[PDB]
Parts: structure tokens; sequence; C-alpha cells
């Protein structure tokens, strides 16, 4: 047989980049994935993390109480932090023991797996008690933030996309719901009336993450890493596998 | 008036078995339900059940963790199990003091009203993290497994169908989707222009039930036989009520 | 080892020890106590007796 | 065939008569059990159960502290009552919040099985520190008072022995040890040197249990009557079951 990496008969060769340009474009095929990932950061490093994965479209759609840290098996001041939430729904509405509440996200990061149209991206970032735009009679239901998403890049391949806020402010107390559909090149409207209930059982089947993870090491050795899911970790390093084209 | 089951005019006896064949038919129609069962079943011989009512599409999605054993008003080792969680999620992640969950399921069974389109049946089993197949970017979101499923008969009558696998081994931890498609037999799509905000509003109308029984004989007497639901215990025998063209 | 010593005791962490007292009863007499569970994690699964090289096998009795 | 319960060709009847006769007839040979059972009874009507059963000979040997009442995952006065032991083993030894502990025995019922010798029965009743006969050098180990034990008859046949005491007094504290061989009408030594090693052995194979249960009717429905056990209750009533050539 001809020697390993000095011909164009180096079949193992060809079929190792085969399967890797495989798995890139099923990801960008209808028949693949779009995901979302929200990122919570608590003030003690910990990570609440969001994760749906679907066919067609995705989304997250948590509550102001629903993003703030819950230590699983551990003491969680829940009487005070009823009261934390009284207080932040309308300003002196509860008898809390504490001024800032450390369960208070940071910040937020929506990360988008490479198989969405970034132009389809939707968030509507409500107040506390889950109104988009101050008044509901005002409120327009979402925002196209698209064009603030940064591209996570690895070996010049885009894996992800990115969007990160802080929440450093004593008012930075929010709802949050984000939204991105499947790329889609072709006039074959998956929505229209042909594939419409697929789309619906698409609702149904979409699968649901989430974990609290103590440190953003964690989540990049114990989540992100072993997934071959995108990141960008504090320092603005990119996480994730090139697979088109590459060995 | 002509005695009781001699004649043809015997009116409570048609109107009895008109009565049972409406029921029948009413549920196989557009204007009838499509429903769906999940039974998770524990070690200590306890089963989750989840059930899902609605219009036209039904399906039912549950993490790995929601998918787990939990004792209301009981003690449930809370934090070991968070530890559990992060051991199941990577392999030596965590730090339990147990080597196999008790709370895990050691088997699921699928069940769905005969009103389903069996090839319609799509299932999402995902790993752990909720993903389908082993990484995001290869994974088919679903799995069409209606040929896998058993009719469930009562009297020579189709009272439902049933899906069951058995999870034996310390490997097998899933995440799990399942979505099915009510019966239409006509041309008219429920998801066209016309009807599409119907099946928008039947997304919001689903009504689930949630409960955790002691043992199969008391899903037997006081969940499934009590609401006429088909079901199919661990002997193999058939539950159910034959309604068509039946007294 | 009489059947409640085989039970799965965990040191120093919680074993439902009173509805396990209440497991007793309905093992030693069926519908015999008033338990919150069918089927108890902590008896048994499985059983190995092992002897060491220097006994005679035909002398074993259980 | 000849008609039932009218001939000597009865041949269900005789063969249920000889199923009968070689249970008791078993039990009564070498090959069978002998067993010991030590009830303590407390006044809040609850008794202590303990059995031994094993070939040759049997007995129980229990502490001041292990005849004492336990509520298993109940409250005890655990550290209360470490301070009653501690005022029984030595007058004024304790500093207990009570003048009598109720989880004290109020009355002993030593009961054999009817393949004991009574000849051979020897109990060891010692103070609450495990003495004998008030000091260790004047004190023989045991008494023989198979003359005291009474049999406990059904249908006019012996299904067993009892030995009843009460203990109603404040000093009427013991520690008890019983032990019975069971019967050997032949000149065989059971523990002469060609058998002693199956007596070795037999002491090994011995099975225990111990319960309590929170009544005398309790006791009577579900561990003496369920096992065919003999038993005398306070009413002086006779529960067993008559084997000897009968149907
Ligand atoms: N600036 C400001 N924003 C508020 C206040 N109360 C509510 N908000 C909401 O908070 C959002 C702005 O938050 P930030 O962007 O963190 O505030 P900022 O003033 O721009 O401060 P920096 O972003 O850190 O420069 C707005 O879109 C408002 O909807 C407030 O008192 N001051
Ligand atoms: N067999 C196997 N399956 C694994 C393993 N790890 C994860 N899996 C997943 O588990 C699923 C198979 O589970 P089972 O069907 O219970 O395993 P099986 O080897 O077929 O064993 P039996 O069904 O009992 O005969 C596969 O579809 C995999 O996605 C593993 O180590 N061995
Ligand atoms: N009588 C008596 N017995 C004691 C005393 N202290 C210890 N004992 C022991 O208790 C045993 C006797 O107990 P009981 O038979 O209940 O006492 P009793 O005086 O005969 O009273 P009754 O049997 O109810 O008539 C004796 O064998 C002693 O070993 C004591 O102060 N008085
Ligand atoms: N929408 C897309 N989806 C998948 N790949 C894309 C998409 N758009 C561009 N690419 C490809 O990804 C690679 C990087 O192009 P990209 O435009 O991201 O890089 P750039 O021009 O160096 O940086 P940027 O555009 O961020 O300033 C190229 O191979 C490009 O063809
Ligand atoms: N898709 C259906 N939905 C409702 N009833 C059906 C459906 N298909 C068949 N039936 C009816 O249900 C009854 C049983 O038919 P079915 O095919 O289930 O029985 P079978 O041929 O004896 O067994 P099987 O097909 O499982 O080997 C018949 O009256 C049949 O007409
Ligand atoms: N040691 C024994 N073991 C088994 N059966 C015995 C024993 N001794 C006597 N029996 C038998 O048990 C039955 C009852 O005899 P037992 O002597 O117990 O009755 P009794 O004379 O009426 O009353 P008691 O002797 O108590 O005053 C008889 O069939 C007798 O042969
Ligand atoms: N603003 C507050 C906060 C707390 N408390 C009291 O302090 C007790 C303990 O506080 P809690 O908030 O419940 O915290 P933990 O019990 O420590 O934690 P968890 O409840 O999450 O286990 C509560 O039962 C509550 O009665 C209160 O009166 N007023
Ligand atoms: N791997 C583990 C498991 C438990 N624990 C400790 O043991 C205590 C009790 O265990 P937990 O898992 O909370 O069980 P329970 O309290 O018995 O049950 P629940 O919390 O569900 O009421 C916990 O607070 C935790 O500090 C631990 O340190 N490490
Ligand atoms: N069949 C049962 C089981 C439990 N309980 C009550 O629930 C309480 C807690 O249950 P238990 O069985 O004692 O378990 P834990 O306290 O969790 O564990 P342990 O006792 O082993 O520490 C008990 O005090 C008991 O009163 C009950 O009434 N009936
Ligand atoms: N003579 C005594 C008896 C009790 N106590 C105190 O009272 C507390 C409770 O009494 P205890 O005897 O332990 O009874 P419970 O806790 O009610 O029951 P258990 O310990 O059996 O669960 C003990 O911790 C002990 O410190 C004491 O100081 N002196
Ligand atoms: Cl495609
Ligand atoms: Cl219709
Ligand atoms: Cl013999
Ligand atoms: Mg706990
Ligand atoms: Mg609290
Ligand atoms: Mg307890
Ligand atoms: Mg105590």
């Amino acid at each position: 047989a001809d020697v390993a990496g000095t011909s164009n008969r180096d079949f193992r060769g060809r079929e190792q980049r085969l399967f890797n340009s495989e798995q890139y474009n099923y990801n960008n095929s209808l028949n693949g994935e779009v995901s979302v990932w929200v990122y919570a950061y608590y003030s003690d490093g910990s990570v609440l993390v969001i994760n749906k994965n679907s066919q067609y479209k995705v989304g997250i759609s948590e509550t102001f109480k629903a993003l703030k840290e819950y230590r699983e098996g551990q003491h969680n001041d829940s009487y005070d932090e009823y009261e934390v939430n009284q207080s932040i729904y309308y300003p002196n509405g509860g008898d809390a023991r504490k001024f800032h509440s450390n369960a208070k996200p940071r910040a937020i990061q929506i990360i988008f797996s490479p198989s969405v149209n970034v132009r389809t991206i939707k968030m509507a970032k409500g107040n506390a008690v889950s109104v988009p735009d101050e008044y509901l009679q005002r409120s327009h239901p979402w925002e196209a933030t698209g064009i603030k998403y940064r591209k996570i890049k690895r070996d010049g391949e885009i894996v992800g996309y990115s969007h990160y806020f802080e929440l450093p402010h004593e008012y930075n107390s929010i709802s949050l719901a984000v939204s991105g559909v499947h790329k889609n090149p072709s006039s074959y409207n998956v929505g229209s009336a042909h594939n419409v209930m697929d789309v619906f059982q698409s609702c149904d089947l979409a699968l649901r993450f989430c974990n609290r993870y103590w440190a953003e090491l964690e989540l990049v050795n114990h989540y992100i890493s072993p997934n071959a899911y995108p990141y960008l970790d504090i320092n603005n390093h990119s996480y994730g596998v090139a697979l088109s084209n590459r060995q």
C-alpha cells in the first residue's frame, strides 16, 4: 500500500476529513440541531447554565426568580430571598435583611451554535415583573440583537455566536427570553403547511439542560470541552472544535 | 313495550352502544384529545407518571434530573444527589457517597392514546446533558420509533400504544422527549393557515399531570383504571376499556 | 445474620429508620406493616459466600 | 373409587395424617430443630421477642440493657436511659430524671418447642451487672428450672413448654440467659467425638430473630399463629397446632 501522508491514496486521511466535514454540514442542514445557552454568572464564581437543543428553532425563557442562584442541598436564605423578590418587584415592597442579594446574576452570556441564522436572533430582556419595555402597552416583545453577537472562532472557523452583557448595577434586575432560528438558505419554508406540524413536534421534542457549576474553570473542563460546545471565557479566550474540511 | 334483549326495539340497548361508539369516535376526530404518558419506574417499586393531554399533537420533555425519583415531604439526599448529577454529566465529575443512585429510572414506558397516528411518533432519547446522539453536530433531533410500539388491546380493540425500554445498566443515564400527532386521515391540514393559530393555542391549552405512585398496583388501581386509561403492566397484562360498537 | 442485620445501613447518614421498622413488619407477615414503599432498596440484591482454601468443601452448611 | 370418609381406601385421608405425623416426628428426631423464645413484656403493651432455632441445643443470652424497650425510628430518652442504667448497676450511681424506666421489662416468658428435653433446661437469671447469684464467687452459673415449665397443649397434644415470671417490683432488674437441649432418647451422644464437630457447626448455624411487636394481639396474630409457634397469652389461653396422628 502507499505510505501514509505521502499520496492521494491516503484513504484513512480522506475519510477522517469527510467525517469532520459531514458533522459540520449535518448540523447546518435542516435535519440538524440549533442550540442556545444562557450563562448566568454569580458573585461567588459559580455559573448557572441553561441549554436548549432543538430542530428548526430554539429558545430559553426565564423569570427574574429562576435566574437567581440556587445551591442544591445547601441553605439559600429561602425566606429572606422571598422578601428580596418583593423588594425587586416594587421598590420598598419587601422586608429583607440585605441591600443586595448575592444570588442575583452579575452577568449573562448568550451563546448560539453555528447552525443559527444570526439575523433571526431575538431577545426579550424585561424588568423583574417580566415586562419587556417599562409598560406592556408600549412594549415591543423582543429586540433583534444579532448585530451585537461576536463570532466565536477556532482555527479560523465560526464555532458559535456570543452576546455578553454584565449586570453590575443595583438596578440590573431582569427577566430574560432569547430565541434563534436554524439557518435556512433554501426557499423551502420549514413552517409552511407541508412541514408546520414537524415544527410543532419540534416544540415538544426540544431537550433542555440546567445545572449550576462552581466555577468558569469547571464549566470549561466538564461542560464545554467534553461536549465540543463553543464558549468565550472572561479572558476573551475562544473554545470549540473546528470541523469543516479538517482532520 | 317489547321485552328487553329480544328485539330491534331495545332503544336503551341501541343508545348504550351509540354512547360508547360516540366516545371512541369523538376521541379520533380532529376535535378530540391526543395523549401521551411517560412512566419512570424506580427500584423501590414506585412510579413517576407524566401525562400530557392536548388537541392535534402532544409531547413530554424531561431532563435527566427531572426523571430522577423525588419523594415529596421526605428526605432525598438532595446534596449527595447534586454530586451524583455532577458525576453523571461528566465521569468523575462529582463527589458523591454512592456508586449508583436508586433515584435513577430502571425503566421507561411510553404510552399513547388510540387517537395518535403511530407513524408520527418521535423520540429524542439523549444523554445526561440533553444531547440526542453523542454530539450536537451529528445529532438528528429525534428517531421515529413507531414500528416498536405494541398495541394495547382489550376485547380485540386497540386502546393504546406502548413502547417500553429498561435502563438496567450503569451507563443508562438519559434525558427524554417524546411527541405524537393526533390521527388525521383527511386532507385538511390542521396546521395549514386556516387552523395554525388553533394549533398554537393548543400548545397553551395542553394539560399536564405529574405524580409519583408507590407501586404498579397503586398506579393500576388509582390512576389507570379510574380514568379509563390504557396500560401494560410488568406481567404483560393489558388494561383499558373497549368502546367501539360495544355496550 | 438475621433478615434485619443483612439490610443496608449507612453509618452517619439517614436510613428511613422508622419506615424501615414498618418495612420489616410487612416482610415478617404480608400486610403486617404500614411502610411508605413497595420495595426497600436496603434489601440485599445478591449474596456471595466465600471460603478460604483451608476449608473442606464437603463440610460446608448453610 | 371408594367414597371419601367411608373406608380404609381413603388414601388422601391417610396421606394427610402421615404428613402431619411426619412433621411432628421429624422435629423430635436428631435431624430436627430445638427452639427457644424469650418474650420481654413492656408496660406500654409492647413485646420484644427473641427467638433462636438450632439443631441439638439452643439458647439466648441478653444483658440488662438489651432487654430494655427500644422503639426503632422513634425517640427513646437515650441519654436519660444511659443515666438510668448507671443507677440500676449501682444504687445512686446515675443522674436520671425518672424513678422507674418504662423501658424495663414487666415480665418474661420463656417458651421452648416440644422437641426440647425439659430436664435439660437451664437458666442464668442474673442481676443488672450479669452476675447469676449476688457475687461471682458463690454463683452457680445456672439453675435447672424444668420443673416450673407448664405444658402448652392443643387438642391434648404438647405443642411447647412455658416458664413465666413477672418483674413487677422496683428491684426486679435482671440479665438473662436460657438454654435447652434437643430430646435424645437414644444412646448416641450427639456431642461424642463422631458428631461433636456437627454440634460446633450448629453453634454457627443457629438462626436468631428479634423484633418488638406493639401488642400481645399483634404477636398472636402476626408472629405466633402464622408460623405455627406455641404460645400462652395473659388470659392463660394456649396457642399452637396439634400434629401427631392428626388430619
Ligand atoms: N441607566 C439606568 N438604567 C436603568 C435604570 N433603571 C432601570 N434601568 C434599565 O437598565 C438598562 C441599562 O443598564 P446598564 O446598561 O447596566 O446601565 P448604564 O447606565 O448604561 O451603565 P453602563 O452600561 O455600565 O455604562 C436600561 O436599558 C434600563 O431599561 C436606571 O436607574 N439607570
Ligand atoms: N452498550 C453500551 N451502550 C452505551 C454505553 N454508553 C452509552 N451507551 C448508550 O446506551 C444505549 C444502549 O443501551 P442498552 O440497550 O441498555 O445497552 P445494550 O449493550 O444493548 O444491553 P442490552 O440492551 O441489555 O442487551 C446506546 O444507544 C448508547 O447510546 C456503553 O458503554 N455500552
Ligand atoms: N424479695 C426481694 N428480692 C430481691 C431484692 N433485691 C433483689 N432481689 C432479687 O429478686 C428476686 C425475687 O424477686 P420477686 O420474686 O419478684 O420478689 P418477691 O419478694 O418474692 O415478691 P413476689 O414474687 O411478687 O411475691 C430474688 O431471687 C433476689 O435475687 C429485694 O430487695 N427483695
Ligand atoms: N454565516 C456564516 N456561517 C458559516 N460560515 C461563515 C458564515 N459567514 C462566513 N463564514 C465563513 O467562516 C469563515 C470566517 O469568515 P468571517 O467573516 O467570520 O471572518 P473574517 O472576515 O476574518 O472576520 P469577521 O467577518 O468577523 O471580521 C470563512 O471561511 C467564511 O466563508
Ligand atoms: N390504525 C388503527 N386505528 C384504530 N383501529 C385500527 C387501526 N388499525 C387497525 N385497527 C382496527 O383494530 C382492530 C384490530 O386490528 P389489528 O391489526 O390491531 O389486529 P390483528 O391483525 O389481530 O393484530 P396485529 O395487527 O397486531 O398483528 C380491527 O378492528 C382493526 O380494523
Ligand atoms: N415428654 C413428652 N414428649 C412428647 N409427648 C409426651 C411427653 N410426655 C408425655 N407425652 C404425651 O403427650 C400427651 C399428654 O400427656 P401429659 O402427661 O402431658 O398429659 P396429662 O397427664 O393429661 O397432663 P399432665 O401430665 O400435664 O398432668 C400424651 O399423649 C403423652 O403420651
Ligand atoms: N427577612 C427575614 C429573613 C429571615 N427571617 C427568619 O429567619 C429564619 C431563617 O431564614 P431563611 O431565610 O429561611 O434562611 P435559612 O433557613 O438559613 O435557609 P433555607 O431556608 O434556604 O434553608 C426564617 O425561617 C425566617 O423566619 C425573617 O423573619 N425575616
Ligand atoms: N457527597 C456528600 C453528601 C452529603 N454531604 C453532607 O451530608 C449532609 C446531609 O446530606 P443530604 O445529601 O443533604 O441528605 P439529607 O439532608 O438526608 O436529605 P434532604 O437534603 O433531601 O432533606 C449534607 O448537608 C451535606 O453537607 C456531603 O458533605 N457530601
Ligand atoms: N411509614 C412511615 C414512615 C415514616 N413516618 C414518619 O416520618 C418521619 C421521618 O421518617 P424516618 O423513617 O425516621 O426517616 P429519617 O428520619 O429520614 O431517617 P433516620 O430516621 O434513619 O435518621 C418519622 O419520624 C416518622 O414519624 C411515618 O409516620 N410512617
Ligand atoms: N438525665 C438527663 C437526661 C437528659 N438530659 C438532656 O436532655 C437531652 C434530650 O434527652 P435524651 O435523653 O437524649 O432524649 P431524646 O433526645 O428525647 O431521645 P433520643 O435521644 O432517644 O432520640 C439530652 O441530649 C441530654 O443532654 C440531661 O441532661 N440529663
Ligand atoms: Cl436539509
Ligand atoms: Cl373532525
Ligand atoms: Cl434421628
Ligand atoms: Mg439535606
Ligand atoms: Mg429557612
Ligand atoms: Mg428518623
Ligand atoms: Mg437524644
